[PDB]
């Protein structure tokens, strides 16, 4: 039994599997609508740290069992938060923030597959993923202001995805929105009732490409998030390309192409 | 007679009314195409400062009488600007800049309803609003470069809304664009010939939600405009959610939901 | 024979012409699919520096001969890069970076017309142009990670155009995308099999407008790229409008309009 198989068995709310390059993290609490609580949050951190270490993981796929991806926040968990003081609340929030950050920075391509409702922190995960595909019934909602709250921890990622113009509407109205609108706003990349068929071509493309190059694409895009294009941007982009090209991995990618053979990454 | 009714009577170019949570600022100079001059600018500042203070204002709705929202800049006003020296021009611009800033930062949801032409500073207002709905004949144009000018004061807001890729086209061509293109670029959120029916569902959603939470959504989105997502972003978002949750308002929103009752905000 | 006619004759890979306000830079290496190498890069720099100086150039149009805009990077050039050490690579990259920067900052409206494939650095040029029109067969691809590389030098411009949400997909998958998707992502502004007819209305609009005002629109949009809207943004936008208005050019644009005559720019 592998470390993944052991973790899969010990996690309460998640499954996790690893086969042929592709790791999966699966929301496996359908009986409670995959609703988030402190345990789900923590289990997701653990699975992420597990697969980041793992050399056999080229891609991380996030999915969920049941009809709904997450109905968002567990009511019992919400009652507990309500009784918390500032500092306990801050610690909770910081763990949810650590979850989003580690996903967003995961040094490997991530694909999220979203069926039905994806409410609450789930939208953050989707916005933290590099590729997201939802089914036609997929449902979204930024509801916090209905409860005197705000979606603070997910807002940086959600705003990056959908933009300020749309965030200022949807975060203030707390209206529901559908799959097609999601697609337009670029919350998702594709709509397909067969989420497995829809993911295949992305998985195929991603397993073919340079692990190092994909990790560097991600740090590079990270460095550009601020929108600045000045001398330092120019110097840094030029240094990145020059470095990878002389790297072993850069060198192997080029040689494989010249020699018309498959790269051994 | 209320302070609003008195202001409504004294303003030359605007109307203003207040009923049932909803304040309205209405461009009421149809005879001159709601064209902006120094007086319009100043009256709009006054109405904004009036409703920001007002505790009975949960939402601010901006609308205009006549067939056109604003044909943009008053010709007589333009002749005056032409004769101005640098410093007089700077003062004008700073007042227009103070108008946009105060609207953009207004701590309450704003909805703009745009019929026909919305030229000149009107586009800035629309880009400063949280929700904008236009009719099918709505017309837009960034014309300044046709006159050896630039739309400098509105550009930050307009750029935020439509993005750099589209700003660099439309600000350089000065071409007219239509409602549908507006919608695609996200200058507007909805298209409907019945602007009143179109606003209703947004008004209903907005009056239901936490005034404090909506104000905090707006400051938070403001803080994220730069695109940076670093340690401080993480610390600040975590501090915001923790704070509101323990607030009276946060607490009341949560309790109302647990108790399955309406929040008394 | 003009300086342009002389340059046109001496360039190996480009043509260049100048007529009636409109300068053209033309990729003229169809036999090798307009593929980029060090010489193409350098020739493009020279043509840009040539037309920036030129007072008879109001607009710069970029186009290409043959069926394909650029198949991207020349294989012979790639073999050379592979053998380069860090510092030689850095110099290459810095020249490609200097090319994109000078185009992006060119103080005059640029229009790019893209037929078929536009792979590699070509996408950067397109993303550096103010207006881009492609035909229905136009093809795009960010392929670098297939070779253990990254599109580092073009990424700032490409990211500005299409956004982070889409960059993180396409830069990681290295998938091909088509004209329509390009249009949606705003990589292009229009789709038309008749690229010459499609450019005409933009050329007409651009030759009519203030050269100074268009140059200032561009610096101003540049200054706003970071997304910050603070006191200094406000002060700087107000100073720009006040300055141009009192300028000779500002003054002439206004007077021509008041006098219902054509501006003599």
């Amino acid at each position: 039994a592998t470390q993944t198989e052991i973790l899969d068995q010990q996690l309460h709310y998640l499954s996790c599997t690893l086969n042929g390059g592709v790791a999966q993290m699966v929301l496996d609490r359908s009986d409670k609508h995959n609703a988030f609580d402190e345990v789900m949050i923590s289990e997701m951190i653990q699975v992420l740290e597990h697969f980041k270490r793992n050399e056999q993981c080229q891609i991380l796929l996030l999915k969920a069992n049941g009809k709904n991806f997450s109905a968002g926040a567990d009511l019992n968990w919400m009652r507990k938060q309500a009784k918390m003081d500032f500092e306990q609340n801050l610690a909770d929030a910081n763990e949810l923030a650590r979850l989003m950050s580690m996903l967003d920075k995961f040094p490997k391509p991530t694909i999220t597959l979203v069926q039905g409702a994806a409410f609450g922190g789930a939208l953050g995960l989707i916005c933290c993923s590099d590729i997201a595909i939802a089914n036609e019934r997929a449902s979204f909602c930024l509801s916090e202001v209905k409860l005197g709250l705000i979606p603070a921890v997910i807002s940086p990622y959600v705003t990056r995805a959908m933009g300020q113009r749309a965030a200022r509407r949807y975060m203030l109205t707390a209206e529901r929105f559908d799959a097609q609108k999601a697609l337009e706003l670029q919350i998702i990349h594709d709509i397909n009732d067969d989420l497995d068929a829809a993911a295949q071509p992305f998985i195929d493309a991603l397993l073919s490409n340079s692990p190092q190059g994909m990790a560097w694409v991600k740090c590079l895009l990270s460095s550009l998030e601020d929108g600045v294009i000045d001398q330092n941007t120019l110097d840094h982009t030029s240094e990145r390309i020059a470095r990878i090209r002389v790297s072993e991995e850069g060198q192997e990618g080029l040689n494989a192409f010249f020699e018309k053979r498959s790269p051994q990454w």
